[PDB]
Order: C-alpha cells, then sequence, then structure tokens
C-alpha cells in the first residue's frame, strides 16, 4: 500500500501575500506590501525572489481528492 | 524539467466492458461479456482477476489536467 502522490517540478508564480509570510526555504520574511515573493501553483512553497534558485526542484504532494 | 505524475498503486475494481478487450498484463482475451475484468480507476489498466494477483502495484500516469 502508497500514499497517491503528485509528483514533478515546482510551479513558481509571483504571489502578492495578504498576510505577513515567510520565506519557506530561508526563513527570512517576505518583505513588502505586494509581489513579495513567489508561490508554487502546486505544493503552495513560498519563496524570496532570490531564493528561487536555491530551491530544490522537486515538487511533491499528498492527493486527499 | 519534468512532467508531472500522479503516482500510487493500482485501485481495481471490476469492470463491465462493453467490447472485446484484452488483459494489459498476458494479452488474453478478458472473457465473456460482463464483468469480465477489472481496470484501474486511477490509470486504466485492464486486468484478468487473476492476473490482478501478477501485476506490480506501481500505479502512475502524466497529469494533463
Ligand atoms: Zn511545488
Ligand atoms: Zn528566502
Ligand atoms: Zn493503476
Ligand atoms: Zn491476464
Amino acid at each position: 500500500g502508497s500514499r497517491r502522490a503528485s509528483v514533478g517540478s515546482h510551479r513558481f508564480k509571483v504571489y502578492n501575500y495578504m498576510s505577513p509570510t515567510f520565506c519557506d526555504h530561508c526563513g527570512s520574511l517576505l518583505w513588502g506590501l505586494v509581489k513579495q515573493g513567489l508561490k508554487c501553483e502546486d505544493c503552495g512553497m513560498n519563496v524570496h525572489h532570490k531564493c528561487r534558485e536555491k530551491v530544490a526542484n522537486l515538487c511533491e504532494f499528498i492527493v486527499t481528492d
């Protein structure tokens, strides 16, 4: 037996955060009131623009739907 | 880059084939006119009852939605 997972590479898009949000890579605040970072459209990971190139491309999540 | 795949184990359910259909494992006809075998609800693999025991559990398909 195994979980069903969606497995691919991240699909980051510039995101406008409405609440103070931290970088899931480095832990620092996503500064600004708009376009503060990128959110993966698939798994929800949030990263600074500068951290996009520091994260592994692997993007997985468990599918419950 | 990479494709995105849905990955898990097969989820077979007895299926009523409306046209002559073959076992995706062994190649022999799924005999009869109803409940001839099982179809994986995730990837569509068709198997005889007896072949359910023989196939690898791995179930993957490319997501195009
Ligand atoms: Zn992702
Ligand atoms: Zn960061
Ligand atoms: Zn399957
Ligand atoms: Zn068979």
